[PDB]
């Protein structure tokens, strides 16, 4: 009956419940505030929300601090609480902001760009797009492949679109009888007469290795990224009738058979 | 029998079970309050769980150390003992919350859904749930597998089945001294009467590689996804017939064998 | 001599043991009682015990921390000794810990049960018990596999017993003259005619592969978990029997030879 | 030459060093009588010297902080001195820590005793015991092993003498044209008059595979793990023996020789 | 009414705001003097740049504290605030900072530069640039090949470029009965008739193998770098025609066949 | 020119040069003493001088708290400053640590000794010392092998020289018309015939495999461990003797060709 | 207009100056004391250096916190943001920490030295020297391999040059219809004749293997390093020599022809 403690208590709880409500708002508006300054700035959006709620978080937390206190909290209790919950929501999170830190680096230093073909850790495919988490690719037979972007920048990423131009390479395995000089005559021809072959590059036509039951030749040729595999495919048909007509022999697998009848 | 010590040590703790029941009342009404306040904008269900036991567990620890501190403990002691149950209780729940998180992230994005045959990390199948801590996919063959889902979010996510239209390839061989032009009439004529094959997309027939005992012509043509196996078994069976009809032979593995009668 | 001291001395190490006896009745009172109350409440027992000797060894620490405080030991160094403690036994215990959770995870999700055959991470056999660490699971050759069960929800879990229905796959090869009509028909009668094969499921019989020494055709059929291994043999059995009869040849592997007499 | 400082200082060095002695002692005493306790409650050995070595080191840091104390030395610094201390042979003997908490696991639940025939992550031999750190088992060749107790409670152990009774299986492969029915019944009639092969088990004699050269008989009996190894050599020998006698050939490799004399 | 307490409460926000603003100029002062400080000490500009932002942040930390008391938080709070939001950060940045502090390391020590062909853990291309995160190498088919640098500097690095010169080796196969003294001899002169090869350096022709269907000759010779390719073909050439010329057999494989007419 | 308080200044330098002399002589006398008491107490010495450099250290971090107190430091700040260079210095001198321990726990236990043929890890050769940090081997063709000891005892040991006798096996393949009696005979005849075998070890001499081109007999004889490589090349030459002798085949690969002219 | 204050503030600015100045040349002046004390102590440079740099920085800290504790700075503040600062240039130079360590071990401890060959992991070639972080090695075709320190010493090293001597191994494979002793004694004449190999060292000559075309003998002969390569040409072309002028023959591949002419 005696309320001269009662009210005491009652005001208490209630200047904690506007210093959570003034700490809300003054949060909103810093955190707001920072991030147009950023943004203004030209810090990547993605980059400038992530400081943002930090800032907004650590206003609330000071805010919570302070109301705690005043209902008898101990600013040391608050701090542990505040960060085993923060310890907890982090642990969670972990993954998501490593990925979210990928994402960053992919957007802003682009090792690749959506439409480009790349091999990112054994699967390939064509770019489509590079999100938040993760990034997506659609393979040359139609599946699409997710693929997160921590993952993505903690390995090796080839990149088969990025250069204008690339290098075809035959190996042609004749017979042992064959001519060489024969034989490098007709390629060398063959990849002269092709337009989409870049001249001013390398045009090796070599013998290259004595196999089991050929001589393999190794001819490599440069082309616009294009024309690459229209190249391979018109220059291999080229060659099967090229020798086919000048009679040089494609070797089936040999075998010297010492006969003994016992 | 001086009672003035004992009656103040009953009512202090009194007064520690009276501030532990009304802190077990204001946390569950204030974790009850910000759930319903998080499910309103339409936060997802589980993160609101989450925080919401959060919210209570914290304002448990608050009434623990202030009723503690009724009985005698010091908030150093209730605070280091209180981080050594959570973090007893963190280790054991880590994995859960790793997977409760990839679940979330899971449900969020959908890199698959229900109904999409996929393959998450060499296993593949038809994805039939994602639950709260697990995938569960049935194979090809009816086989059951659960998967944890920061497995799934940790490595790629390929998905047969979100593309409409994906690609068939047949490596056909035949032998070294069939017609190159024949070969490719007949699978062009193929691959033209087939209706399930899509005439806008590519429609590759080339020759593609000199092997050892036969050349080989590669086959690209698109179909619908739901159409592809189909359009794989009916091209093949006719490409049988044709190359038959045409005598375009299916060659054996070749060896050429010198004889030496020693 | 002079006993004022020596009194005062002997009092504080007499009200330190009574401290210490009280508060370990006191600890293994409150966490009896919060065993029995989460056992009422259908919490899982191993998560009831786990969680009320976390609150027993509590208890004692506060315990500890009063009586060593009353023999003139600091609260600071108490909390110091005692961490280092709880760290060294945390160290000993982790794995087991681990493994706790995850049995717990185990049993109460039963991604398995007892009986079902499964693959655990490569070895595979029949569930016999998932144990408080971990589980037993006998091969079918009958060898025992203990496998800790953080291993186990750590990777994946097929689960081969979980599905009523499973799916046969049968490659058959056939000589390369073999008529695929007659093929078709007589795999189409033989698994038409098997009562265990269920008729509303895919039933395919289609030719699949054009192999080195032979045309592969793959079946596929549906049968109830406990026939499908009788019905492979069966079904095998079948193929050989019929495929001799209608004169259709299993081929030996084969080989052209062009024979050169040098 | 004013000494009444000098003997303040004499006199607190001899009070630590008769604080350090009578803590010693008081260590001793009561990691000793702690020791004597968890050993009457049928605690295990190593566990119980474990946790009194834990309570010794820390009565004697206790006497440390207060010795130390009395030469001047603040509580924070003797505190962070042997936590540095404690974390340096905590490094030193993190994974005898680690051996130690898994050899008592393995006394404790026997997933293997000695005597008994395992496979522990690849290796393979006769356990002969367990110890502090390590297993020592002898391989079937007379070759030693040591495995760190953590790195096999850590993998699958798979226990080849746990199940009383084990299986047999044997892959016969026989010439096409072998009459089937007259190999069944021989394999028949062979694991029938075998008595050591138990009649009430399984005794599948099942056409199994069409090989390339060959068809497979699956056979599979079970017996006593003593009599597995006997049983399979004389069924092995049996099974030559009658086919020998029927007539039923086993194939050598077989090759179908298209002849093309070019 | 009563603004005496009004007007302290916003002459401490004023003041918390001009130490702000006052920090934030002696922040940025103060780096930018100690980041001039350390160029002009030839200290690597990324390191400066890396140590300045350091200094630069800790002022600005050292200012939000002073700050925030005035307005009343206490230092614990913004020390432990201020510490969660460089944890967050830290975690986002880190593997930023790994490849930052690798590619000072790889710029520092040069193991490779621009334009030399390198094998940087199984992938193998010109370097193109060092940059802040990443190395940049082209293929010698003309892909691009982006690396993070801690991932480089983690590993072997194979550099074929620093050394001027480099061995080639020939492994050739002839067939049993060549006399050895001749392909010797031959070998040995078609060496010695090679300018670009080093007389200098050793020059190994040694029958090396016994193989199963020839004798395997090896040769080893020294060439500059920029030759070493050229040479390999063109000995390769000559080899073949000299081996030609004199008779000498590369065999193709071998199979003794002891015929049995069954 | 007020000098009171500079001789005060300089009166607390040298007071705190004083406590450094002091205190590094009472360290290295106290850590002198505890070494000698542990190595009186058969302590291992690595572990005795480990545990001295500890004191020695703990006594000067007491030493230098004091006497920068006495020049103004505060204990908070050299505790902060002694835990970094600590945890750098441990940094630093972690996995020498590691090799420490497992290097002091290798020759606590002796899985092997100098002089014994091991395998550690996938190398093996003959130990020639366990050193202070990493183990020496010479491999069977002289090359040297220097294994660090944490890696050595975080793995398998195999020690091929701990048992006095070990076991050879023979795997015999001969043609499939060898009479099994025969050949069985004929084994055990030789092996019967040497002494260097032990008759009252297994002798087994079964039938073991049914090949591709011939049936496998296996051989398991004991012999001691100095005798087993002697034993088995005179027992391989004796088996090729005698089965010459006796007319029993080995068999060369065997193949039915079934001709067919096409 | 007050300046009474302002007269304060400036000399709490000039004192943190002036502090700053003396506490970076006490600095200077005691960790060049500390560095030559060491060198004389013949402590290696690189520790030398190192701790004189922990000592360096320690006392810049305690600088820098009494500095910013005449500028109104907390102890707490400056410890917490010293404390990240040197978490964050630990975090960059954590590796370069590890490969320091890791290079002073190597000097240190010589498990080879420069111009030795060894075997790094994986990688071979002789060692050129070892460097702060890395060390040198060129392969035997003249590549370049730098290796990070602490990988070197994480893994086993194999050194090829440390023993004089070192055991050559020969496996020959003779027709299974050969004379044992003839080869046998031929063999034995051949390395009786050699004056590298070294008499008293083990000259094993043995049949070893049933091949399957070939019987197989073992020679092991030891050699000095230096002739090791030399010695294993010369005595396998005068067994190539040797078994030509005996008729001892080298088998090709062999095969028994079952003819079936169906
Ligand atoms: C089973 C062991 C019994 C040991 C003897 C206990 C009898 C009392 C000892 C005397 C003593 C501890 C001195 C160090 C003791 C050994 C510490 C290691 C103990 C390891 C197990 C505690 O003694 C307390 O000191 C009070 C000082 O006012 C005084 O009242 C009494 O002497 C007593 O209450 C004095 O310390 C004082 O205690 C104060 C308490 O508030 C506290 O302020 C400080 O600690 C210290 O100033
Ligand atoms: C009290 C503060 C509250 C707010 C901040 C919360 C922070 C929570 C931190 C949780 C512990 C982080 O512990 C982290 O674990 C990963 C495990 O791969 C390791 O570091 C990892 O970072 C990323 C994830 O961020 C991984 O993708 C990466 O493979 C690895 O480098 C380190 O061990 C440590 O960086
Ligand atoms: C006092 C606070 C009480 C409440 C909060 C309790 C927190 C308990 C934390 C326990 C230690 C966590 O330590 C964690 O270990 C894993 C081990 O893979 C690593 O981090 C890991 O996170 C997830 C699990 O959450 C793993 O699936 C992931 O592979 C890895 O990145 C880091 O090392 C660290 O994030
Ligand atoms: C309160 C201070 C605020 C400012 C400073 C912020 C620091 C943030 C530290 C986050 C935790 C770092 O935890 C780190 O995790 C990685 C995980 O591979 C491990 O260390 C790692 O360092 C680098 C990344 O820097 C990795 O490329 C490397 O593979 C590994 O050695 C260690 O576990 C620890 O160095
Ligand atoms: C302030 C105290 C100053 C004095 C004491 C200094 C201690 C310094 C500790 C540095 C951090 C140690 O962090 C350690 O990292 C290794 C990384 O494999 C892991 O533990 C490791 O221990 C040894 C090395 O000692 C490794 O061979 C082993 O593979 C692994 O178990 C743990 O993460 C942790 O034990």
């Amino acid at each position: 009956a005696n309320q001269a403690l009662l009210l005491s208590y009652a005001v208490n709880i209630v200047a904690a419940l506007a210093i959570i409500i003034v700490g809300l708002i003054i949060a909103r508006m810093i955190s707001n505030a920072v991030n147009r300054l950023m943004i203004s700035r030209k810090i990547d959006a993605t980059v400038a929300d992530f400081l943002s709620a930090l800032v907004r978080y650590g206003i609330i937390a000071f805010t919570l601090i302070a109301a705690l206190g005043r209902v008898g909290v101990q600013t040391a209790s608050v701090i542990a609480v505040l960060g085993a919950a923060g310890l907890a929501v982090g642990l969670a999170l972990q993954g998501s902001l490593s990925n979210l830190a990928a994402g960053v680096l992919l957007v802003m230093f682009r090792p690749f760009r959506a439409g480009e073909y790349v091999d990112l850790g054994g699967v390939a495919g064509t770019v489509l797009s590079v999100q938040i988490f993760s990034t997506t690719m659609r393979t040359a037979d139609g599946k699409i492949i997710v693929i997160p972007n921590g993952k993505i920048i903690a390995g090796n990423i080839i990149n088969f679109s990025r250069e204008p131009v690339r290098r075809n390479e035959f190996i042609i395995g004749v017979a042992y009888d064959s001519d060489i000089d024969q034989v490098k005559q007709i390629l060398t021809n063959i990849i002269q007469s092709e337009d989409r072959i870049l001249k001013d590059r390398e045009m090796t036509v070599r013998l290259n290795e004595l196999g089991a039951s050929s001589i393999n030749f190794v001819v490599r040729v440069w082309s616009n990224s294009g024309d690459l595999q229209n190249v391979y495919w018109d220059v291999l048909e080229r060659i099967k009738r090229e020798f086919d007509a000048a009679g040089i022999s494609f070797p089936y697998p040999q075998m010297d058979v010492n006969f003994k009848r016992v």
